[PDB]
């Protein structure tokens, strides 16, 4: 199971870790991807997870988009987890660098409540442009299921833990 996590609340845990490396080690039932509406896994967590699947995640995603069209900002879809997890929950947090409504971050986190336990990154953090301290606050106040947060950057991890109310 998950190891080396700091408990933040009854159901939220956090660790300074590469989510690709965490997923390969634990092989969780669900790994969350920081997806965009087109499931174009170019950079950030999405690019890293996709590269770990040898592009199989992108091939599957393109077939999903061809059939279903794009996701909504705040929405999600469950696809295969490939070599990383049983499933990948592709969740679209608002991208602040695209002028997307930050209030959609709570809607994005609500998707996590459909899964008993998840390995996840902070939604809308990193290249999505939102304040990661705000993302962690929305996470703890929205997610009721067990969420194991992987924060890649050590310096951001320390800031998140030390400022956690
Ligand atoms: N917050 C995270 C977690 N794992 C990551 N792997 N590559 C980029 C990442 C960002």
């Amino acid at each position: 199971s998950f190891s080396g996590y700091l408990k933040l609340t009854d159901n939220v845990y956090i660790k300074n870790a590469d989510i690709v490396e965490e997923a390969k080690k634990v092989k969780p039932t669900v790994v969350v991807n920081a997806a965009n509406v087109y499931l174009k896994h170019g950079g950030g967590v999405a690019g890293a997870l996709n590269k770990a699947t040898n592009n199989a995640m992108q091939v599957e995603s393109d077939d999903y988009i061809a059939t279903n069209g794009p996701l909504k900002v705040g929405g999600s879809c469950v696809l295969s987890g490939h070599n990383l997890a049983k499933h990948c929950l592709h969740v679209v947090g608002p991208n602040v660098n695209k002028g997307e409504d930050i209030q959609l971050l709570k809607s994005a986190y609500e998707n996590f409540n459909q899964h008993e336990v998840l390995l996840a990154p902070l939604l809308s953090a990193g290249i999505f442009g939102a304040d990661p301290i705000h993302s962690l606050r929305v996470c703890v106040d929205t997610v009721r299921t067990n969420v194991y947060l992987a924060v890649f950057d050590k310096n951001l991890y320390d800031k998140l833990v030390s400022s956690f109310l």
